[PDB]
């Protein structure tokens, strides 16, 4: 039975897609650690990052998060997520480019 | 070896400018969060994240960390940065060329 081939397997995929999501925190020190340790926590990886400070003196920041994994899984962890912040933006930021 | 009680009321801000390293690792989840405590433990935040990733099948991924510090205190984290990898990057001067 086993051994026998099994040299190649094609894994089924449901499509692709892509999830993002603006994470907002205090400017402390170590803040984003905080907020990316969760994605470790689901497994997983980011794919892009971008912080953005404003220097209108505000308190907290905003930070883009983008990853790729199932949407239950990132509704699971943007849950998470929510409980250390309140996050009311689910959309990235295309208003701005990066030179990248 | 402890130092006396005593306080450090003499600051100066002559001194000031920015510094920024590329630092490489492995593209394992968490890897980033590894690389950013560092800067937490010597309180040092970044005010610039970006993460590049290939499609060439890199195992390895470098991410651009921009924060403003001390140049000594850069030294001494760069230092411990390099322990984890190898970093022969350091913001080269890009801008300009010359052919020796
Ligand atoms: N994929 C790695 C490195 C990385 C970080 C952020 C963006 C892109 C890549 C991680 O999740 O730690
Ligand atoms: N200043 C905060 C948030 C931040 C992260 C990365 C870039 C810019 C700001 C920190 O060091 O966690």
């Amino acid at each position: 039975g086993p051994g026998n081939k099994g040299s190649s397997k094609r894994e089924a995929a449901t499509e692709s897609g892509k999830t993002a999501v603006v994470f907002s925190l205090k400017n402390e020190v170590g803040g984003l650690v905080k907020a990316l340790r969760l994605f470790q926590e689901k497994r997983v990886n980011m794919v892009h990052i971008e912080s953005r400070k404003s220097r209108r003196r505000s308190s907290e920041v905003e930070i883009f998060v983008d990853c790729e994994c199932g949407k239950t899984e990132f509704n699971e962890l943007i849950q998470l997520l929510k409980f250390q912040t309140t996050i009311v933006t689910l959309n990235p930021p295309e208003n701005i480019w990066t030179e990248e």
